[PDB]
DNA sequence: TGAAAAGGTAAAGGAGGTCTTAAGCTCGGCTCAATTTCTCTCTTTATCCTGTTAGATGGTT
């Protein structure tokens, strides 16, 4: 993500799930983790 | 001599590309009626040429 150039939860909220999984070497799971991370803060 | 401090090695796990099948389609070939060109004949017109024996003899607007 911090290669992505993602810095703030604002910048995540603004890529969808495809483009998650769009980003380079980023998984399912990974996505997964960032998803129950979110759940995590709401 | 002890101790940073960097540099290796062996994993676990994931990420990613590359392979395999059940479902379905649609695509070309093959046959095979079904016809539009083509090329001859075979005509049939389309176009040009010549002649015509009562007598006639200077314009309209």
């Amino acid at each position: 993500l911090k290669r992505a150039q993602v810095n703030s939860v604002a910048d995540l909220l603004s890529y969808t799930y495809e483009d998650l999984l769009e980003i380079k070497n980023f998984g399912q799971k990974s996505a997964e983790e960032v998803v129950e991370a979110l759940e995590r803060i709401g």
